[PDB]
């Protein structure tokens, strides 16, 4: 299933997706990686579970997308002790295929390492449930509609090559960007993409056991939306839409309504520059873009990309695309 390309921006949108998308044999040294893990980490903590989350697992990976895991132990002092501990085990018994594992320091503390087995980079967090949630929340989102995959990944690739897709460096979470692809793709005036917590929310209720939320995509029936704008069309249209239109100093992005909704006046929005709401928790994902400088980075690369990209319609024009593939 792929979209139209009858323009050359198309075309080269889905030639993009099709070589970087991610490839179910690196998902299958991931999900091997994982297992032998969560057996390894079972030593320490038999009652716990390793779960796959974020791109991984959630439609929008690239050959390049890092793995992320979850380990659940049956409130922060816990979670911490036991990423310490798992983080010692990971140093001093598992050194033989698990490379420099080191605590990185954020909201959400996190052991990264890499695997010499598929000499791949992962992040695993202690308890972070809420991953796990939204993985198949976004998973449902991103087979609802064969455009949703392309667009996000070549949005992916071009915050990244711009310097803007590094919450630790100050920018936007790529779950920031995903968001606002969705939030993009969810208030066009013939939509894309609907409210998947509004019509189906049995399917991703609070109340769903964690090993059970991803029945949720076979659930959820395919969306057929009366938009056929391109995927060019579409793409100068995001960058257009948050380079113009979008009001980040009084409005915040809920994918949970499919709505663009007021900044509320609780404390966690009043100074923040971009306000996107977690469909699950209430929290802005943006919150690492903290410093004006940065900001008017993302601004500026938004009004930038969308001129380049309207005066000549090649993807050569915001992301060179010998850099990529």
């Amino acid at each position: 299933t792929l979209p139209e390309a009858k323009d050359k921006l198309s075309q080269q949108i889905l030639e993009l997706f099709e070589t970087c998308q991610q490839q179910a044999s690196d998902l299958k040294k991931k999900e091997l990686c994982r297992a032998q893990l969560q057996r390894e980490i079972q030593l320490l903590f038999p009652q716990s579970r390793l779960f796959l989350v974020g791109s991984s697992l959630n439609g929008f990976g690239a050959r390049s997308s890092d793995g992320d895991l979850c380990l659940v132990v049956k409130q922060k002092t816990e979670a911490r002790h036991i990423l310490t501990l798992v983080h010692k085990h990971f140093c001093t018994r598992l050194s033989g295929y698990i490379e420099r594992p080191q605590l990185i320091r954020a909201k959400v503390p996190i052991v990264k390492f890499r695997d010499k087995v598929s000499c791949v980079e992962f992040a695993l967090n202690v308890n972070n449930t809420v991953g796990i949630r939204n993985t198949f929340l976004l998973r449902t989102y991103a087979y609802l509609e064969n455009r949703v995959r392309p667009l996000v990944l070549v949005i992916k690739k071009w915050a990244s090559h711009h310097e803007i897709n590094d919450a630790s460096r100050g920018t936007l979470s790529s779950y920031s960007l995903v968001l606002m692809v969705l939030h993009y793709l969810q208030t066009l005036p013939e939509p894309i993409l609907p409210s998947l917590q509004k019509i189906y929310p049995e399917s991703f209720s609070t109340s769903v056991q964690l090993h059970l939320v991803h029945h949720a995509p076979c659930n959820v029936p395919p969306y057929l939306s009366k938009n056929e704008s391109s995927l060019g069309d579409l793409l100068l249209g995001f960058l257009k839409y948050y380079a113009t239109e979008f009001d980040w100093n009084t409005q915040m992005i809920s994918v949970r309504e499919a709505k663009a909704i007021p900044r509320p006046d609780d404390m966690e929005w009043r100074n923040k520059y971009i306000c996107v709401e977690e469909p699950f928790d209430g929290t802005n994902t943006a919150r690492a873009v903290h410093e004006k400088q940065k900001f008017d980075m993302i601004k500026d690369q938004f009004l930038k990309s969308w001129q380049r990209l309207k005066n000549k319609r090649d993807l050569n024009s915001v992301l060179p695309l010998r850099a990529a593939t």
